[PDB]
């Protein structure tokens, strides 16, 4: 459980917030994300 996605439509044309949680630091980012259908991070 490595972060969250907040928004209103979870799409473009309106903004949304993204909390991702790396091994050293959290990066909160509030941009017009074109969110995918099944969002996941991808580690080696
Ligand atoms: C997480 O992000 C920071 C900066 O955004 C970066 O310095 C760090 O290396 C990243 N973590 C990993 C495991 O790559």
């Amino acid at each position: 459980i490595r972060g969250w996605i907040f928004g209103t439509t979870l799409d473009s044309k309106t903004q949304s917030l993204l909390i991702v949680n790396n091994a050293t630091n959290v990066v909160i980012k509030v941009c017009e994300f074109q969110f995918c259908n099944d969002p996941f991070l991808d580690v080696y």
